């Protein structure tokens, strides 16, 4: 389970003091996202820096199923090992984050579930009513797992450009609120 991710993350997420884990924990996440702009269902995502050194990945796609009648956003917020015999997964950035929220717009739905180091506080639940359909997930990374908590700029704004090129007209925006910069990262082909 999520327990021997809490014990060895390098070997999950990678270096856990060189910078290459903590953006990593960004990365994992803007994936499915950009899975989701690839499946032709997402044009717009943003990543926000928090000034507490949390992070916020909202897409305008689909949303998780909910799937409900354990939900669907739970297993995959919480299940390492899909069965059977690259790329760690979501639930390795929810094992290694002190708290995570996820919020699902979806079918007229707003769906929300907390987690502590990977460990749901309470089940995904409906809080509201939408118009939109989407993911957020909003993630603060363990400072007992990484022992520089600091994102770095550069790193994130690389990465995206790379990322950029691979969907054409999907605006991805950059926002540090530590700093108030902010940019916009949308390649036309
Ligand atoms: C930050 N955004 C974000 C995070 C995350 F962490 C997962 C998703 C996400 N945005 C998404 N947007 C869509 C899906 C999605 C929706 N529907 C499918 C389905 C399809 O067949 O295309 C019906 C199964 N796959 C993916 C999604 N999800 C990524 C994994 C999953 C799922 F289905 F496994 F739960 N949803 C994510
Ligand atoms: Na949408």
């Amino acid at each position: 389970g999520l327990d021997a991710v809490r014990k060895r993350p390098g070997m999950y997420i990678g270096d856990t003091d060189d910078g290459t884990g903590l953006h990593h924990m960004v990365f994992e996440v803007v994936d499915n996202s950009i899975d989701e702009a690839l499946a032709g269902y997402c044009s717009e995502i943003s990543i926000t820096i928090h000034t507490d050194e949390s992070i916020t990945v909202r897409d305008n796609g689909r949303g998780i199923p909910v799937d409900i009648h354990v939900s669907a956003a739970e297993v995959i917020m919480t299940v390492l090992h899909a069965g059977g015999k690259h790329g760690v997964g979501v639930s390795v950035v929810n094992a290694l984050s002190h708290e995570l929220r996820l919020t699902i717009r979806r079918h007229n739905k707003v769906w929300e579930q907390v987690y502590h180091h990977g460990v749901p506080q309470f089940p995904l639940r409906e809080v509201g009513e939408t118009d939109g359909s989407g993911t957020e997930v909003h993630f603060k990374p363990s400072p007992e797992t990484f022992s520089n908590i600091h994102f770095s700029w550069d790193i994130l704004a690389k990465r995206i450009r790379e990322l950029s090129f691979l969907n054409s007209g999907v605006g991805i925006l950059l926002r540090d609120e530590r700093t108030g910069k902010e940019e916009l990262f949308k390649y036309e082909g």
